């Protein structure tokens, strides 16, 4: 394996389609909205796993269109015990809730499938163990992407990150690009 | 999608040629060594929002043969953070002890692997979310299987319940089972 | 009891000291920098236990100045493990950090432990558990508390919550306050 | 701060007067039945941070009789999320079931109380964390008490872990020493 994919429960094309890959070059977790949340002990492990043992220098956080998690998230109703891990993509909508605004209703999940995407690169690349390891001179890139359910093609998006300092630039272009608005608004 | 499967990190198979089912059909978890820890939040929102909210009937524990987070749990390196996700397996070598010990040492992993998915079934079977569905009526099965590549094959791993009774009965059956040695 | 008191590992006062209640009053949980975390079953299980079984009808979270963990989350070293847990801290200094900008960078630390017990509050209220307790008309106040030991002294810090509407409104005001330096 | 303590969230004693130290001197975590649980990030970053950061050189388990979370485990009830926070418990009940069913039926639960410390404490000397810093030679002590709340008293119990082989023999003396029935059975 020279891949770590995080992907969403929700989504059902393969990691295998979607990076091209065969099978056995990827190492795939799956979990509600792919997150990585600081504290998850289920992820972190997997990352460290991933990262110190097996050695695999490319991390792909992969979100996509119309994805479940998302939707509710943003819905809101009373789903029991999934409420408290869809909070962490309600700070993400709130911390960009100016933005999210501005745009058609129809639009915001769309948008936020991608804001989601940025912010958990970030979160990983602010890991202990990815921090550590550019920190070591490992080499070690993450990847963010977006699959489109519509019309079955990815959208690199362009968080991009091999390094501390790239991972600052990155997010932050990420957000400043998603910030300059087609036509989702009226 | 009608199926939560629950699989492992390292498997090579995808979900979906396993269960031969359409893309659609499957919500996927996939952790290491393919476990259901008691208290691991990630795993168990998804089992909640599968049974309470998707109202899937059908759960499947996915292990596999030559597992790297089996093998990882028994070399017992000191390999970091996925040491304390792997005492979970290494729990379970010690309640099977006895079993595992009186057998050869290359076949140890492969009977682990299997053990692995009974005891993960009987605790997603214990699940305040699996329990309270059997409790209020609810229709759900849950299945442990292991697939094997040394050629291509699958077995439902004796582990199929559909309520507590027959979550103990069919735990304590798979468990016996297993016990009897090729 | 009657109280669930969340409070800091590195707090040096006892609960008991602090609200000078009874020893039977108090059902406590402590962790680095008294941190409600959406997703930490540990925390969250106490508040559930508490509010769902044990019928508490007040929650006090409890921060403290010269707090080892704000200041951790702050100097930001490779201390490991630790890190992970006060990327959360982190992540509430850049949402305040205007407010913590213009500020003397030795009144930062205790303006941040202010500012996070209102977060930890505002977190407790959105759990789906005291949400749901919330909707279901039932007796619950949620209270963000700092204690300073320069002296000897307390602060309902301007966090008080009884229902989702007073907690958007306590929550806002809080920071408001706070927003305005001496 | 010279001790990490971890109790119950029940218990009422402040961790000070069971150790008859100053305020200042211990660091204190406490959660439901006084549980390491391996993946517990909460507790895991706490012991990870004592040891590795505050370079504390005590860690005191403490349990105590007449524990509501014990208790709890024990009635197995359908009380909603706590429940999945106590299967662990249920575990260490059904792994000492022969023992435990020898006693009378209102003696089994203190008996529970006494397992589960040393269970943790076992729990604990496991952890990577511990693991490591004995390894490399850090000097590191493990304690696991019960505090008997009827009489205001401790009980040492005995289980004590300077080093991963007086872990496993310390953790073994216990349980067998637990094992020996005095008028605890008909
Ligand atoms: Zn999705
Ligand atoms: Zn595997
Ligand atoms: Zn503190
Ligand atoms: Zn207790």
């Amino acid at each position: 394996p020279h891949y770590l994919f995080i992907g969403c429960s929700d989504s059902r094309v393969p990691a295998e389609k979607l990076t091209n890959l065969e099978p056995g070059e990827l190492f795939v977790h799956r979990n509600v909205a792919n997150q990585v949340i600081h504290t998850d002990f289920n992820c972190l492990s997997v990352v460290q796993y991933a990262v110190d043992v097996l050695k695999i220098e490319h991390i792909i956080i992969c979100g996509h269109t119309n994805c479940g998690g998302i939707h509710a998230a943003m819905a809101d109703k009373d789903l029991g015990l999934i409420n408290n891990w869809l909070l962490h993509i309600r700070d993400i909508w709130f911390k960009h809730g100016h933005l999210l605004g501005k745009l058609s209703p129809e639009k915001r999940a769309d948008m936020l499938t991608k804001i989601n995407v940025a912010e958990q690169v970030y979160n990983l690349g602010r890991t202990s163990i990815v921090k550590s390891a550019w920190e070591r001179g490992q080499k070690l890139s993450l990847h963010g992407w977006v699959y489109d359910v519509n019309d079955g093609f990815l959208v690199d998006q362009g968080v991009m990150a091999t390094s501390r300092e790239t991972l600052e630039i990155s997010y932050r272009n990420a957000i400043a690009r998603l910030s300059i608005l087609d036509e989702e608004n009226i």
